[PDB]
């Protein structure tokens, strides 16, 4: 196609939520997703989580999983059959969303109001969407090593590195997992199980104290670097890794404390940069602080021009402009960024969550400025028989837990096995609830953007706490 009305950068989340957001508010809009992925637009959460606990083989194939609670669900959004062909997509009768795969936008021209493509083709556009996403980073001793250690190094993203992953985790003796944050201590967990039932070893290695130990208080901290060690990986904190060489067909780890790991492959999990390539040829502010696409209110990075998901670092109504790498957000402002690209001009006020789940017994939740850095109040209980990803699936019919929490905010409350096992835990700045984390507690988050938005200066988090740890009818108006 030489023009298109629509044009979305990036096939992903925020990529298909404002594609249905531009069709809802716009029926007939002809809508054309560039994607320089083979597939689909797909959800990334059950790469990490439930693909791995199936014992089903043709997983790598269906890329359909089994949830918690057993109900099975397609990674992608929607079927091929949902989509037009982008030859159709002029012409067709009441429009639709193309998605041409195996393409990458390669420049940007914001003046000129044109992209040009890896083959060579240009295509104009009236409204234009970056949802490019982000790129992992990788170790600089990985990259200073050789092309073999290149070659044996996951950075794990997408479903290609499921399939690859997945197939060594089978073949070979020792993986190694570099970084402790929810991904790569999701991925321990995962490979974990799998390697208990080989009789195969995992490693997990950080440079924090305890697996999270930027975000989780200590306490909860140590207790999940115990969780994955009682999923038989081995777990190594402060370490930092200063070489990797081969030596005997092995991967050979050498950290910085003088310790050696000898592995067979290796799964960097150690954060991402927003991918701001396109910015390259002007028009386009970015952000230094927190990287990515700077974008004002309504998701606006140009006159054109939106940004939604891991590539914008937006304006947090409540904390100001931030990045945030969540599956909630992605959804929420790839929806009004497409709202906007059809003159809604509304502004994104809303309170990303995060979620973690190491299995169907252990999971988080996240809110707001989630620093272990920040002081924090901890309030934590006994698990009930509940209290656990598996039953909040089981609850609402959905692992994907920004779906079950669902996305609004609580307007009023109303109050009509051997240690702790779940609880909320309040960051602090100001004598403020900035952010929250919840452990192993399921549909509070509607309650926890309360909190946050409140911004009062709580005594009695005590209090507050008894409506996360305790309460359980409690009666609530969303909105
Ligand atoms: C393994 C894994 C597990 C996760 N688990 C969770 C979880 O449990 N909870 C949670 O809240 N979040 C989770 N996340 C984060 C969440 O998946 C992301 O926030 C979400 O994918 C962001 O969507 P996006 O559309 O902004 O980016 P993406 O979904 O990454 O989409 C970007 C797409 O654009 C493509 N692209 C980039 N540049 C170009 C270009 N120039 N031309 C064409 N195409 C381009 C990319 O190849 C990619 O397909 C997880 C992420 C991963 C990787």
């Amino acid at each position: 196609p030489s023009h298109v009305p629509f044009l979305l950068i990036g096939g992903g989340t925020a990529a298909f939520a404002a594609a249905r957001s531009i069709r809802a508010r716009d029926p007939g809009a002809r809508v054309l997703i560039v994607s320089e992925d083979p597939e689909l637009p797909y959800m990334r959460p059950p790469l990490s989580k439930e693909l791995w606990f199936s014992d089903d083989p043709n997983v790598t194939k269906t890329l359909r999983f089994k949830q918690w609670n057993g109900k099975e669900r397609s990674i992608y959004f929607q079927p091929p059959s949902f989509y037009v062909s982008a030859q159709d997509l002029p012409h067709i009768e009441n429009g639709g969303v193309a998605v041409l795969t195996g393409k990458k936008v390669v420049q940007l021209d914001v003046r000129d109001n044109m992209v040009k493509l890896n083959d060579g083709s240009q295509i104009t556009y009236e409204k234009c969407l970056i949802a490019t996403g982000g790129t992992p980073r990788s170790l600089s001793a990985i990259d200073r090593a050789g092309a073999e250690v290149k070659s044996r190094t996951t950075l794990f993203r997408k479903i290609g590195d499921f399939r690859s992953l997945e197939k060594i985790s089978r073949e070979v003796k020792s993986i190694t997992i570099i970084g402790g944050g929810f991904l790569g201590s999701e991925l321990a967990c995962a490979l974990g199980r799998k390697a208990r039932a080989l009789g195969t070893e995992v490693i997990q290695l950080f440079p924090e104290k305890g697996n999270m130990g930027k975000i989780l208080p200590e306490y909860l901290s140590n207790w999940t670097m115990e969780k994955v060690r009682r999923e038989g990986v081995k777990v190594m904190p402060n370490a930092i890794v200063q070489s990797v060489g081969v030596s005997s067909g092995k991967l050979l780890i050498k950290l910085k404390d003088g310790r050696k790991v000898e592995t067979d492959h290796i799964v960097a999990a150690v954060g991402l940069e927003p991918n701001v390539e396109l910015a390259k040829t002007g028009g386009l502010a970015i952000d230094s602080d927190f990287g990515g696409f700077a974008v004002n209110a309504e998701l606006q990075a140009a006159s054109n021009i939106w940004v939604a998901g891991d590539a914008a670092c937006f304006y947090d109504i409540k904390l100001g402009r931030r990045r945030v790498e969540h599956h909630d957000h992605a959804v929420v402002s790839g929806r009004l960024a497409g709202e906007n690209m059809t003159g809604a001009a509304k502004p994104y006020w809303h309170q990303s969550m995060f979620w973690s789940d190491l299995g169907p017994d252990v999971g988080y939740e996240a809110i707001g400025l989630v620093d272990s850095s920040l002081p924090t109040v901890g309030v934590f209980a006994k698990a009930t028989a509940q209290d656990n990803p598996k039953s909040a699936t089981e609850q609402s019919g959905t692992g994907i837990r920004s779906e079950s929490e669902t996305e609004s905010e609580a307007s009023e409350i109303t109050i009509p096995g051997e240690d702790y096992g779940k609880g909320v835990i309040f960051y602090l700045r100001d004598k403020v609830v900035v952010g929250i984390v919840l452990w192993n507690i399921f549909n509070r988050m509607p309650i926890a953007r309360k909190i946050i938005k409140d911004g009062e200066q709580h005594e009695d988090l005590n209090e507050v706490a008894k409506l996360f740890n305790i309460h359980e009818d409690l009666e609530v108006l969303f909105q």
